[PDB]
């Protein structure tokens, strides 16, 4: 893992509430985050982590989605909205939509579908959420964790859609309908920015793989 030095190092503008210790504290919660592979492989997915939540978040300065005129609320009986309340991004990966803040929720042991704000008010909680996102494999899609660390095996419609082990598939994951294909490539070329940067810091290559305008999103 980083050192709390190190972490100043990549997050230098950081708001003081996403500290240190409450990233630490929300790692312990998902424990293979970071601890997985060798220390090369380790370093990597720490940087493409925080690459993400860089891009998301610009720098760990915002914790609120700036526009919050829309509510993020798909009507769903299985995730019910909340009366009053909005699933707009909140944290440093940008959790939204009720139908996210659910599943969030429930793997959390947090009512996040009714309380959606406490992931702007609770460090540990918002980071939390990111690792969630990060770590849980969602069908049809691995997670992160898996894609970054060497223990995804694409399928055979992933290869031939251009889905193949790196960088570029966690950005696919992560907002590939619009980032990846024949998307507009700047946001995914900021991301890739940040991850190659953080991965020069943490002194590892960033492995092949970084582009995703060579892959269709998943189904």
């Amino acid at each position: 893992m980083v050192s709390r030095s190190m972490f100043d190092q990549l997050f230098p503008n950081r708001n003081s509430f996403y500290t240190y210790d409450a990233f630490i504290a929300a790692a312990k919660s998902f424990p293979s985050f970071g601890t997985t592979g060798d220390t090369d492989v380790r370093k990597r997915e720490i940087a493409a982590f925080f690459a993400h939540v860089s891009h998301e978040t610009s720098g760990l300065v915002y914790i609120e989605e700036i526009n919050q005129s829309n509510d993020y609320c798909d009507p769903s009986t299985q995730y019910p909205c909340a009366p009053g309340k909005q699933y707009y991004g909140r944290g440093p990966l940008q959790l939204s939509w009720n139908y996210n803040y659910g599943p969030c929720g429930d793997a959390l042991g947090l009512d996040l579908l009714n309380n959606p704000d406490l992931v702007a008010q609770d460090p540990v909680i918002a980071f939390k959420t990111a690792l969630w996102f990060w770590m849980t494999p969602q069908s049809p899609k691995p997670s992160c964790h898996d894609v970054m660390t060497g223990n995804w095996t694409p399928s055979s419609a992933d290869l031939a859609a251009g889905r193949v082990p790196g960088f570029g598939v966690t950005t696919n994951i992560i907002n590939g309908g619009l980032e990846c294909g024949k998307g507009n490539p700047a946001q995914a070329e900021n991301r890739v920015n940040y991850y190659k940067d953080f991965c020069n810091q943490l002194g590892v290559s960033p492995g092949s793989n970084l582009d995703c305008a060579n892959m269709r999103p998943f189904g």
